[PDB]
């Protein structure tokens, strides 16, 4: 996306499908439980915490982002463990569909998923995640779309 | 019939489960584990002899069952000791998908289950893009669907025992 403003993507985004390599297985174982996204903007930089299912228990990860060289393209340090992450595709109201490139010391993950403001209605959304992974070498043997258990949603809903 | 210029002789064979919806229921789907679900149609004479895979929890059942035609020509019924079900082909692009209707008796839940079968594991992008739309005029939330999990334990079973 080159014309990017984050003040539109603050706020609460439900995790929809990922496609995984990857598955282982992661996420669951059984059973899937759905993910969550919290973006806030925190002294110039993207504080984010996402919820998601692992292994028995629901994940609760407290992130920060610097930006990366323009538009739609941010980047994580953990300790020495880099991600990548830009945002591929977005109507900039109710979807974004965001690649993420990961080093976990030493093993590199390619994860793409999509974000949604909403539960219900994403048969576009979900078309449209099918077109770009597929164009990014996934097959759709490589796409999770989460159940809709909530338990995890709810946990990131009442506070972190 | 829902499809007015079906011809059975089109869809005869081998064909993967992708999705159903059920209300709502739861788981449902399945348980736890899902494993994938499938289908091969067999025209017997006067009948349809359906052999299907499907994971019941400790293991991957292959049932067979017969259908007869109940006019209209997309419209079939198969009766089972369980009930009757009425199934219907709502869609198809007679090339490699088919989203099917089934009324189902099974002694008292007045439910409908609808299917997507497809001939392919991969590619099922405008399938599955009018299967939401079709389930949802149809009275199914996103909720309601279910979109099957690539396990293919069951369908192995299946294509074997087809195969040999
Ligand atoms: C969801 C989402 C966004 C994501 C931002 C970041 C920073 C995502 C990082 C994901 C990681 C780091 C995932 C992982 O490791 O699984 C932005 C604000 C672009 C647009 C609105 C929706
Ligand atoms: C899949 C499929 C077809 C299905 C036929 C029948 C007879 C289905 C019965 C389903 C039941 C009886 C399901 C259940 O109870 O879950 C026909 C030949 C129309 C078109 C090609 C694909």
């Amino acid at each position: 996306v080159k014309d990017f403003d984050i003040s539109k993507f603050l706020g609460f985004w439900y995790e929809i499908a990922f496609a995984s390599k990857m598955g282982t297985p992661g996420l669951a174982h059984k059973e899937e439980k759905m993910g969550a996204m919290v973006v806030e903007l925190k002294e110039n930089l993207l504080a984010l915490t996402t919820t998601y299912y692992s292994e028995d228990h629901c994940v609760l990860e407290k992130v920060t982002a610097t930006e990366g060289d323009g538009p739609a393209k941010f980047q994580v340090t953990r300790l020495s463990g880099k991600k990548e992450v830009v945002v591929e595709a977005t109507d900039y109201l109710t979807y974004a569909i965001i690649d993420i490139t990961s080093l976990v010391a030493g093993a590199v993950h390619r994860t793409m998923k999509l974000y949604s403001r909403s539960l219900d209605d994403n048969g576009e959304a979900l078309y449209n995640f099918r077109k770009i992974t597929s164009d990014h070498g996934f097959s759709e043997t490589d796409l999770y779309i989460l159940k809709h258990d909530l338990t995890c949603v709810k946990v990131l809903q009442s506070a972190a």
